[PDB]
């Protein structure tokens, strides 16, 4: 059992050390700048090939539900600013889209930080759920995300 500490809006955080293979199997995503969206696409569609649809749905939720996205507001002026920056191909996904997707899909999203391919040393969570029901991502160096499936 894990103690989540509230950070901001629907975002919380946990310092915790564990072997991620103790609780997860990993699925690698293609190492390009779309890796975040490929990991979410795997969760949603059981293939990484739908990363473009994940980018689209984030943009669309930003335009219809801008009022609900204070973490996105920290970095982008309005939905059009978000849409322009995310439509470029060297756009890297991350905590902005984890907030969007947690609220669009009514799901919990968790980044598990791992720097040696063995030990997780930190979790960051959007939503109130536990990891069994969450989109779990392995966040490693160079802003790469792989997908984690709970055992």
């Amino acid at each position: 059992n894990i103690v989540w500490e509230h950070v901001f809006d629907n975002c919380s955080q946990a310092n915790v050390v564990f072997s991620y293979r103790e609780f997860f199997n990993k699925e690698l995503t293609l190492p390009d700048g779309n890796c975040f969206f490929r990991a979410v696409s795997t969760f949603l569609y059981d293939t990484q090939n739908g990363w473009i649809e994940v980018k689209n749905m984030c943009r669309e939720f930003a335009e219809t539900n801008w009022d609900e996205l204070p973490g996105v507001h920290q970095y982008f002026q309005d939905p059009e600013h978000y849409a322009r920056e995310s439509k470029r191909e060297g756009y890297w996904g991350g905590s902005v889209e984890a907030e969007i997707l947690s609220k669009l899909l009514k799901l919990t999203v968790i980044f598990w930080k791992c720097e040696d391919d063995v030990w997780v040393t930190q979790g960051i969570r959007w939503g109130d759920g536990n990891y069994l029901t969450a989109i779990n991502l392995l966040h490693i160096q160079f802003d790469h995300f792989d997908f984690l499936v709970p055992i």
